[PDB]
């Protein structure tokens, strides 16, 4: 038997996010809960935000990959992730990732290209990203001296890594600094690791 | 100047999570607020769970990538994970991942290697996961015709793919129906093909 959603009841609301009191049909046709987590930003027919992938490609060095150093409260802690944001009214996963890219490194890259909406903690949430993949041209003078530009509440420190190194240099930032590294970015370096040997 | 916790305030907790309220000193002397969630079920100086990546291994074979397919609550649909599972108390990260990997899928691996402990949605979240990397002789009788063990309220389905082409399977099996990739899965899957460049 095929499960589906019953009712969402909301337990409590913030204003940036929301627990629901989730009832379903298991396939024995048995109800069941489960507790869920939802942001209060996400618009209809659209991912919460995107991830993006920053490939620096330069002439004279491999390429890098462009990740970012930000205090994540929910994490008590610093935190090690592939520059991301909430989507904009109206903006398309593209946009909010070549925004969200310029916003937090200062850089100007290109778009590669764009997976579908993945989920980000499916057995906790419905939060779900595109994750975009964009190239930078690191030997153009427009991205020599770049610089962020980030709100009010808000100092991202940019940590740019060699991807044909990747795993190693995140185990030496977890092992040296007081970092956290995100699963994404971890998954993306196992993956460049065991493609390679 | 460095960030940090300044308190954090219970504003509903349940059976399995909880949501806080946040209060933390900015880089420049200022208090700022954020909404954060928690697992109730998360033991100190120990990650929520772990996240295994199964390579099933055959002499003369291509290797694939072991993935399950579940239908959860919070996404309202089905969704294709990595296996995953809550560690246990006073469980080890490489127990859990072979504990996990044989409930879910049925298959009895080998560690290859585990992360640090890696987060899973840092501007929402605390949860951390270990990944470990774990390879499955296929050529073992045990493995031969592996059955998983679930919960009772558990039900999973096993789903192979080639490593080789990962990610376009991946696609293949979006484009049958509604379902959602889980983001760390996406992730390897896409390392793998930008990989030597
Ligand atoms: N939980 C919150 N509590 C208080 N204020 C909040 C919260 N979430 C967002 N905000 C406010 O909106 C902004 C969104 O920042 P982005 O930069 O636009 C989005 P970013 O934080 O970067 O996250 C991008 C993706 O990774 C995150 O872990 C999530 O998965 C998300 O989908 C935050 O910087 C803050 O100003
Ligand atoms: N939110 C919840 N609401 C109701 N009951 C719950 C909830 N979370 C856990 N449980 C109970 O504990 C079990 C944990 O299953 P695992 O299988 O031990 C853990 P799994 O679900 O597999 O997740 C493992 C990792 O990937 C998922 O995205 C999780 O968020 C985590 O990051 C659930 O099957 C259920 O019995
Ligand atoms: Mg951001
Ligand atoms: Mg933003
Ligand atoms: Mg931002
Ligand atoms: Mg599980
Ligand atoms: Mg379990
Ligand atoms: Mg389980």
């Amino acid at each position: 038997g095929k499960q589906y959603i019953i009712s969402e009841e909301l337990i409590s609301e913030g204003k940036w996010v929301k627990l629901e009191k989730t009832t379903y049909m298991d396939p024995t046709g048995k109800t069941r809960t489960w507790e869920s987590v939802k942001r209060t930003t996400r618009k209809e027919q659209t991912a919460d935000g995107v991830a993006v992938i920053p490939v620096l490609q330069r002439t004279l060095h491999y390429e890098c990959i462009v990740l970012v150093k930000q205090f994540r409260p929910p994490m008590g802690g610093y935190c090690i992730e592939f520059p991301a944001g909430l989507i904009d009214d109206g903006e398309t996963p593209e946009a909010a990732a070549l925004r969200e890219l310029e916003e937090e490194t200062g850089y100007k890259g290109d778009i590669a290209e764009c997976s579908p909406a993945v989920c980000m903690d499916p057995g906790l949430s419905n939060c779900t990203i595109h994750i975009v993949t964009v190239t930078i041209n690191g030997d153009d003078a427009e991205n020599a001296r770049p610089k962020p530009k980030p709100g009010d509440g808000e100092f991202v420190e940019v940590i740019s890594l060699p991807k044909n190194d990747l795993l190693q240099r995140l185990d030496a930032l977890v092992a040296e600094e007081h970092l956290t590294v995100d699963a994404r970015v971890y998954s993306y370096a196992l993956a460049l690791k065991h493609a390679n040997a």
